[PDB]
């Protein structure tokens, strides 16, 4: 049942370290590789920067003719001699704080205007930022591929070489995220128009969905500025769909070109989204790759985990991210393409004793492999660094291969992992709770994000009150998922799109965090789930609209629900818990015919009910709670206990986190202390131990 | 010349703990007070909530007639019996996670729409957010003061009662700030128009400053919407000046009212600004009090410190904030009206081991008194909790008066303070560095802040490139102040407004973080400073405009500087440090006339120079750096060393922070480890070496008898 990497026909925990040959004294390349191998790592990972090797137009140095650190061939030879497998990342974009994000200076200098990403007035957004589908950009990308891909093809694992995986480009769409700006290049806007025509077929069909009054597709303009009308929301929704298709077209073009060289190894891509040590935005970035993950089951996405510290402030971020990637990519191991080792930023400290705890927590939270980023510090060669001379700090090795404090922490965790990987990789948690991932609530990188300065989405202007980013960040990510983890209840996440009914029926509860809109397909799925015997928990809204904010009340009518939306005090009572703080004045007040009232406003109006529908059970709460009080944990606990779900252990200290992982034969109990307190506690199944601050203990049980 | 509190003509460390009588079983009041007293605390602090005591309109209970916990009189009497002095805070706002932020439900239901803070469209910003100078709001506030102020007056120290201090309202402007919108109530609009007419006298004079073409004052309205023209910036600048007069008017009205009851005790106010465990916007909020602090020498402002954790991530916020309070309030002790104890929110943990280090760090960083907030947990009665039933967590005492882990940390810190206060309160750090606090860079709460919904200020639209909020957050607060503290260089902060030349001349260096604009008075002061023998470090810009973005080239002309603004790579070299990352493409390029060039762009153009001018020294850097790379610390270290400024100690681990405080008798060495690493290091005075082991997120204090 578990997905994991394999080596010598056994489960293999992928332990990779990032070592940028182009940023390291070549005399010390062998020393870095030997010190990496000596931690128990099996793989090394690096960019092959286009700028670094195509030194002028059609002048390629991969052999150190012009600088010894351009000798990629020798670095590959060294990986073979030191028995490390190799992950290569030739771009064209590599980011990695490399000048021009890895694109050559000579290329950016001579590309025409129409090869760049353009704002809505036709201005170049950034002198570094090309349009992914520019004919000029792809012509030169292909000329770089023509030189680097034969080297990669020769050394690929399919030819018994060291190269086991290759990453295509780097964090596709990351520049649209960080800026909030879409590419309005006329070639992108022409592709958008093809996508719309393809989708709706006739202007009359589009007009009926958008409530527009176009006489033809020729009157359709790309959306821009703030959303004022429901028709602007609709246009922006399809603009988000279009960019997911667009990224799939871009990665497909790169993939087909790579395959043309007989490169048959595993291809990868990498998911950004951590900011200031939390990852509540990362599911939005995952959502931008929905079409890639649909269309390319041979491309493994990995996570970019950047926790910065390890505490209760961010304990829930890595688990939520791991569970969501598993939802969206169930057929591949969950792995970290970039797994924090040291720090990108000198002033943002990464302590060995914090990261060691993060690495063990990552095992507890289901990670199957990772690439320490950065294992080795780098020195930017002559003016190639976008920032200072130094690339990363507090790594395992400095740029001169001096061992730093993190080295011994990585050796200790790698030793544990190698000892256990055969059993540990084959263990799972027993989840009786399933949490729905409704991808359309996440499709907002152009209109509403933590990085977007000025919000283009203001739902009040559309006659709505539940903002999908507030819901997915505060009610879902920082609320339910944080609460379940804190309470030590296992959950799984499931992608609701084209979702198997049979795959929901394993779980004793399905939790849906719902806004006022939800497509017919998901409303029908949830209707069938309950009617066939499923237990659904749904809040803060029974949806009444589809993704285009057109009437859709399938779930409401199937469940015999009637409500009025009414203003009350933020505080409600729910299952006899008084003073539950809720996010909104506006609540759904339910007709209680054939229902049990279980929640009440300050004026005693019914804002939550339970009822039987066919063979199943429904719990609807017409109010939004996250986790910002002890009453919120008490409510999540009451709701889980409605279907008699139990924790795997009794632990005497409720602030100790545990994860029980098992298979037929083996059990691992991971105890995690996310607090600045020495804790002493005991445990028993549904026995006394001391854990230092910000630390861990792993217990093995034979079954 | 330290500022500290005095009791019986002796130095006295103010130690208060916050104990909310209205959230504690009255049968347990005495036990809370005794346990606070047993920590060596001398004072207890509480709100008196309007909503709690005016139970219906004109129905008052301070005696526990309708609920035992309304017996304010008994609580006051117990404070006296248990030998604690008492800070009272009767509002009208208390915030304090109390329903409607302390305002009665019956009041907010009764008030007409014009009692409320209104947005640009005339809509109510929040149903518990009043407009401060609303006629209706102040009428009911006065009727609340009519009943609570005679009790406070009767129980003052001078009448042998326990009351020594009273807070006026609570964090003026904090609710407006968190709302993300400013108040456009018609009272604000009308008071603004009067302010503009008083300021400019004629529409011609206003048109000449703004470059507008108004026919009369009747054509001008309070500015709304984004700044697109320099005239819109001018309008908003006067709107910011107006709001400082407005907050002074509010607190003057409360103060004059309080004084009419024969209340002669010390009045206080409390400074907000911490959010998510840093305080980079606190200087903006304290800036909104500029007119209060000039007009009321008898109101002492204290800080509300909420660090939430204690690490290098937020190490610099408390020192910066303490230094900025001292700059604005130089004649009163630096103290914390609210000093974090436990956590206001269950999901944001407050660890005893963190807060104990915060308490010692605060002493290192010159705090002279504090009120542990919250010393005692509360339970909200009768649904009064804004966010839940429980008020605070991981406090010194739970609501029942059981000791929690933090109790022992507070007893340890208090014991050290009581043993040492007579010397400690009289100690100084030796600061050879002065950093200028230019208040108008902070006057952006209407147009640019971390909390404001709308970005109204885009300097590029104005032909500018140095955003004042970017400068003051990243180049000053998180940049220079963070770097000096990390490098263990003592600094003082000095308010440049009406600044005495003589108060700047004691320092070896004066550091000015400058935008492209600065008023004539400040340009002149910095000119005179250097000409008379001061050493000035100025970056990232020689200013050329005044506060209204009109021509002012006084400092440029007085220092004999010629420059062109030119685009280049973000990276410069400075004093032989290569690949120093700077915030802007645009840099000031200086010619080398009568100067030593000491920084260069990627094209080897001069973007930094040093020169002698009259008796003084000038170092200008035409580029912006904060602290986002090792090169920045190297650069700050080099600039400090230009005047042979030395650290107090040689310490073997550069990541150990230290503060040496001394007087004639006594030296205290504070070591602070803001890192998750057990550190073993040696040290020595810059005039054999001592070895120290320090736990993660921990401290040592050495005392020496001189
Ligand atoms: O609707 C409201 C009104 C007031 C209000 C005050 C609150 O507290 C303030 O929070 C600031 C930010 O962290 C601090 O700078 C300040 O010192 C605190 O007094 C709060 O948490 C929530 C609130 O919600
Ligand atoms: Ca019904």
């Amino acid at each position: 049942s578990e997905k994991y990497f394999v080596k010598n026909g056994q489960p293999h925990f992928l332990i990779s370290g990032e070592v940028h040959y182009f940023r390291i004294n070549p005399k010390l390349w062998r020393n870095h590789l030997q010190l990496l191998k000596q931690t128990g790592a099996d793989t090394v990972s690096t960019y092959i920067p286009w700028d670094w090797h195509e030194i002028e137009e059609d002048d390629f140095d991969f052999e150190g003719k012009t600088h010894p650190a351009r000798n990629l061939i020798r670095f590959i030879k060294l990986c073979k001699e030191e028995n490390l497998d190799l992950i290569v990342k030739p771009g064209p974009y590599i980011l990695a704080e490399y000048e021009n994000q890895g694109l050559p200076s000579w290329l950016l200098k001579k590309l025409s205007k129409n090869a760049f990403a353009l704002d809505e007035n036709g201005n170049v957004i950034s002198p570094d930022l090309v349009s992914y589908l520019s004919d000029e950009f792809l012509e030169y990308t292909f000329k770089w591929y023509d030189k680097v891909m034969p080297i990669i093809s020769k050394h690929q694992k399919e030819h018994y070489g060291p190269i086991t995986m290759m990453q295509l480009c780097n964090e596709i769409g990351v520049f649209q995220w960080l800026s909030g700006k879409s590419d309005y290049n006329p070639k992108v806007i022409n592709l958008y128009k093809e996508f719309i025509i393809q989708r709706y077929k006739t202007i009359e069909k589009l007009n009926s969905v958008y409530s527009t009054n176009y006489n033809s597709f020729d009157d359709l303009k790309a959306p821009s500025g703030k959303i004022k009308l429901r028709s602007d929301y609709c246009a922006y929704f399809d603009f988000h769909l279009f960019f997911r298709e667009y990224y799939n077209k871009y990665i497909s073009i790169l993939k087909n070109k790579i395959r043309s060289f007989g490169i048959n190894i595993k291809l990868t891509h990498n998911i950004p989204g951590w900011i200031y040590g939390n990852a509540s935005e990362l599911p939005m970035l995952i959502s931008t790759y929905s079409e890639i993950m649909k269309n390319h089951p041979d491309i493994i996405f990995g996570l970019d985990h950047i926790p910065e510290f390890v505490s209760f402030r961010n304990a829930h971020s890595d688990l939520a991210c791991n569970k969501i990637l598993e939802a969206m990519q169930p057929e591949a191991p969950v792995w970290a393409a970039e797994f924090q080792a040291g720090t990108r930023e000198h002033h943002v400290k990464a302590y060995a004793k914090d990261l060691e705890t993060f690495y063990i927590a990552s095992l507890a939270h289901g990670i199957k492999g990772f690439n320490y980023y950065m294992f080795s510090q780098g020195i930017n060669p002559e003016g190639k660094g976008f920032y200072g001379k130094t690339f990363y700090f507090q790594t395992a090795l400095d740029a001169a291969s001096n061992k730093l404090a993190l080295y011994d922490s990585i050796k200790k965790v790698n030793r544990f992992i190698r000892k256990e990987q055969k059993d540990l990789l084959r263990t799972n948690v027993n989840s009786e709770i399933c949490v729905g991932f409704y991808k359309p609530y996440f499709f907002t990188e152009l209109i509403s994000s933590q990085l977007l300065k000025e919000k283009k989405l203001n739902v009040e202007e559309l006659g709505l009150y539940i903002d999908p980013r507030f819901l997915r960040e505060e009610i879902l990510f920082n609320g339910l998922l944080r609460g379940l983890q804190t309470l030590n209840y296992n959950y799984d996440v499931v992608d609701l799109e084209n979702c198997d009914l049979k795959s929901l029926t394993a779980y004793k509860q399905l939790w849906i965090t719902s806004a006022e809109f939800m497509d017919a397909e998901t409303q029908n799925l949830l209707s069938e789930f309950v009617l066939n015997g499923g237990n659904l928990i749904l809040y803060p809204a029974v949806p009444t609209l589809d993704n285009y904010l057109n009437r859709c009340e399938i779930l409401k009518n199937n469940f015999g629900i009637e409500f009025i939306t009414k203003d009350s005090s933020h505080k409600v009572s729910a299952f006899g818990i008084e003073d539950v703080f809720t996010a909104f004045s506006k609540k759904q007040i339910y007709n209680d015919t054939n229902s049990k009232p279980i929640a009440f406003t300050q004026e005693n109006e019914i804002c939550g009910i339970r009822k039987k529908i066919g063979k199943g059970e429904l719990t609807i709460l017409g109010f939004a709670f996250g986790y910002t009080s002890d009453e919120h944990l008490e409510l999540i606990d009451k709701l889980v206990k409605l279907n008699k779900i139990k924790r795997e252990l009794f632990v005497s200290d409720k602030d100790i986190q545990f994860v029980v992982r098992e298979n037929n034969k083996s059990r691992y109990i991971f105890f995690l202390n996310y607090h600045n307190e020495r804790k002493t506690f005991n445990y028993r199944k549904s026995e006394e131990i001391s854990i230092a601050p910000f630390s861990y203990k792993v217990i093995k049980e034979n079954k």
